[PDB]
RNA sequence: GGCCAGGUAGCUCAGUUGGUAGAGCACUGGACUGAAAAUCCAGGUGUCGGCGGUUCGAUUCCGCCCCUGGCCACCA
């Protein structure tokens, strides 16, 4: 209907950028990004009209935004900056070439791919490409988003591309940028599966360094990291019912050797979910003498009362230590397994000492 | 879209080591009246958002959604 209402209007829309790319990847979204020559507030208005949903007019921007099923359609107007504005020129404001390309939903040219500056190519060499030299210097952001891109998508960037970044890193662009823009980038960075990788690239062109303060590298962090990922595997493998996010531990064990303040500055710029903090807090200080506590345990009624309290996160923080990996692993797929007939439990009840009473009956089972 | 609160009677508001719920004014009922109100006795003041899960047991622990408000990024 798209080609249909643009023929009628005489105008053209375009699918473009990331959703491109993702088609392009076999990857399927919901949300898909239109390019109009033209107004694109009608072209919106009247598709909405026509499959007869709401309308969210955005004037002043030039976009407009609107939801079909499940499908999130956001048309915006094309423009040279961030006279009417061609599609080149507004595929030209954009990040890398594999971002810079667009699909007519015109009827007559339908189906056909819109490539200026070879992001077809770029993308099949894997390759993550500014399309001018200034492109880090405009928007520094794009530091991180190259590398997050690199990551995920397991492409290189281009000689021209790392030189460049590398450049603009050493000119401290990264502390100029908006705050915000970056923290954002980061949390996004952190919800990618591949953001270890990512992490990897962080830490090969050194922008942690920039972006929080007092944070610096070395190989006891690494390798917690990594440990965290087998962890991580082996966890969202045979617990996977149980899974949580991920990413915020990676985050956690960078900020571990972080003084406290900063710590608690950076998880407050990040917005950090409640059970972060909650695990960060335990594990800057509680968490040495509860690891001490395990080793000292040899009932494993004292586990579980040592266990049982903590969240998820704590335990996947425990499982870093050798020793108590087996005995976590005892607690998870094991230790809690339970249940009680009726007449047994009916009679156990014969306040809180129907509690006690019943913490007395189960330590009773286990040891 | 991320996060933060706030979610408690009809309205305006507190409540943590999980263990049997509260205030101020409207609600019914009777004593009171020619009737009404005040006032007295009292006692409804409620699945403490919705739905699952862990637990012997969830307003609480966790997960997914609902509403309102505020900080935030809002194209890539």
């Amino acid at each position: 209907m798209v080609g249909q209402i643009a023929k009628e209007m005489g105008l053209r829309a375009y699918i473009v950028g990331g959703v491109v790319r993702d088609i392009l990847l076999g990857k399927e979204v919901w949300d898909v990004d239109f390019v109009v020559e033209g107004n694109a507030i009608e072209l919106a208005k009247e598709l909405a009209r026509r499959h007869g949903v709401n309308v969210h007019p955005f004037p002043e921007f030039g976009t407009a935004h609107l939801k079909i099923g499940k499908l999130k359609l956001e048309f915006a107007t094309a423009r040279r900056e961030t006279e009417p504005a061609s599609l080149k020129e507004d595929l030209i404001r954009r990040d890398f070439t594999i971002n810079a390309m667009a699909i007519s939903v015109n009827l007559e040219d339908y189906g056909t791919l819109i490539d200026y500056f070879g992001g077809l190519r770029d993308l099949k060499d894997k390759v993550i490409r500014v399309l001018h030299p200034v492109s880090f210097i405009e928007d520094p952001v794009r530091i991180l988003r190259a590398l997050r891109f690199a990551g995920r998508l397991n492409f290189k960037l281009s000689r021209s591309t790392e030189k460049l970044l590398k450049q603009a890193v050493n000119l401290g662009l990264l502390k100029e940028a908006p705050r915000g823009r970056l923290i954002n980038e980061i949390k996004l960075a952190l919800r990618e599966d591949r953001f270890l990788e990512i992490l990897e690239l962080y830490r090969k062109y050194r922008v942690l360094e920039e972006i929080i303060e007092g944070f610096q590298w070395n190989e006891k962090v690494l390798q917690k990291l990594y440990a965290l990922r087998k962890v991580v595997d082996w966890h969202a493998l045979e617990f996977s019912e149980e899974r949580i996010d991920y990413g915020w531990l990676y985050l956690l064990i960078l900020i571990s050797n972080l003084d406290y303040e900063r710590g608690k500055h950076f998880l407050e710029e990040m917005s950090a979910p409640s059970w972060v903090r909650e695990t960060y807090k335990f594990m800057k200080f509680k968490l040495g003498s509860l690891k001490e506590e395990l080793k000292k345990a040899k009932e494993n009624y004292e586990v579980y009362r040592l266990l049982k309290p903590l969240h998820t996160s704590v335990l996947l923080l425990l499982m870093l230590e050798e020793e108590l990996k087996e005995k976590i692993k005892l607690y998870l797929e094991k230790l809690r397994k339970v249940k009680l007939p009726k007449e047994k439990i009916e009679e156990l009840k014969k306040g809180k000492e129907l509690g006690e009473r019943i913490e007395e009956l189960k330590r009773e089972i286990m040891n």
